[PDB]
């Protein structure tokens, strides 16, 4: 078959809403299981799989990456490039940093001679650049506020932490450095001290970003990261916005319903809300401390016919949205893709065959079956490489 519909796995971490998936695309949840994350691709621990018998679309790829990747990406890659998710997050997600290419590479070469297995922030040698795509109202943190924003909201805080003090005499990117170490840092009398103060000043303050903290604190009580907040963005993103997740740049995924492309890594260097282990000197090497204006927190797509894409400036992948109506639109790219409805009704057409993809549902393009024709209603999510 030319179009194959996809087999995804559904991953049910804790943290998982265990009803967004069942309300939005009506997935069965009999026992109201955690439903997290729900997985399209290829990845090795939780392939998708296609009907042939079922087989795991990983092994199907391998066995003819270049009709199924493209020659581009198959030589490029030598796998396909990314993983696609729909993340449910009913509870707050660890802040989470990745280095760049250049420092992923290192890393991992750095574990493999410490000889670390998995227990280990380099699993592999790869970047996670990352768009996440809201499709409920989405909470999320991503990179700092400008550096007088900080100010503004650390001064009814000034007691907590000398660090803050220190950095409100001179707010530059050093001390916003020290600061953020010293925050992640803290221990015993100097923690209590600093998330009494925070707690208190609950009270006294009124809107965001400590409405956040507040949200936050309900599963993080006794973590540092509830400073977070006053020095990094809070965003809101609205049904159908977008924001791509530099490297280098502190982010977290803090409540509702999205889209999330990234490339193959399972690199993490967390930065907070987590129980584990943080290596700070390592996570303060690779952070660059550089202000994000709110003003380009988010992706500006481009309307073209009826596709809407979201430029992202790395080639692991790209993601566009696709209008459809009852005349048909052909939907072709030189790599394999995944479509995915988002709300409506997709009809796929190539050739003979007919798929139907009603919300929730995903189909794999082979780059060999390219392109496919498109109608119905409502909108189609594609990924897929520009190359």
């Amino acid at each position: 078959a030319s179009m194959q519909k996809l087999i995804n796995s559904v991953q049910n971490y804790a943290w998982g809403s265990k009803t967004a998936l069942t309300e939005l695309y009506g997935i069965a949840n009999p026992q109201q299981q955690p439903m997290a994350e729900l997985w399209m691709g290829a990845h090795p621990k939780s392939s998708s799989r296609i009907t042939t018998e079922t087989v795991s679309l990983r092994d199907a790829i391998e066995k003819n990456k270049t009709a199924m990747l493209g020659e581009a990406v198959a030589n490029r890659f030598g796998e396909l490039p990314f993983l696609f998710k729909v993340l449910c997050a009913a509870q707050p997600l660890s802040i989470q940093v990745h280095p760049n290419k250049r420092n992923s590479e290192i890393g991992f070469a750095k574990e493999n001679a410490a000889g670390i297995p998995m227990d280990r922030n380099y699993k592999d040698p790869n970047h996670k650049p990352e768009l996440v795509f809201a499709l409920t109202p989405f909470l999320a943190m991503n990179a700092f506020r400008e550096f007088s924003d900080i100010v503004s909201l650390l001064q009814p805080v000034a007691g907590a932490h000398s660090a803050i003090a220190h950095f409100l005499q001179v707010p530059n990117a050093e001390r916003l450095s020290q600061l953020f170490a010293s925050l992640l840092n803290m221990q015993g009398e100097e923690k209590s001290r600093a998330l009494a103060v925070l707690k208190a000043a609950l009270n006294s303050q009124q809107g965001e970003p400590w409405q956040t903290i507040r949200v936050i604190s309900e599963y993080y009580p006794d973590d540092s990261g509830l400073f977070s907040p006053l020095l990094l963005n809070v965003v809101k993103l609205n049904p159908g916005e977008a924001m791509f997740l530099f490297a280098e740049t502190p982010h977290a995924y803090l409540q509702g319903v999205a889209l999330a492309v990234m490339a193959n890594s399972d690199n993490v260097l967390r930065a907070g809300l987590t129980p584990k282990y943080i290596d700070i000197p390592e996570l303060v090497a690779n952070v660059k401390f550089e202000p994000k204006p709110a003003g380009e927190l988010l992706t500006a797509p481009v309307k073209s016919g009826a596709e809407l894409d979201f430029p992202i400036p790395v080639d692991d992948f790209a993601f566009s949205l696709h209008d459809l109506a009852l005349q048909e639109t052909s939907i072709g790219q030189h790599s394999a893709a995944i479509l995915f409805c988002v709300e409506g009704e997709a009809v796929l057409r190539k050739d003979e065959q007919r798929l139907v993809l009603k919300p929730g549902e995903s189909a794999f393009i082979g780059a060999d079956e390219s392109p496919v024709n498109a109608s119905g209603t409502g909108r189609l999510a594609r990924v897929y490489n520009k190359l």
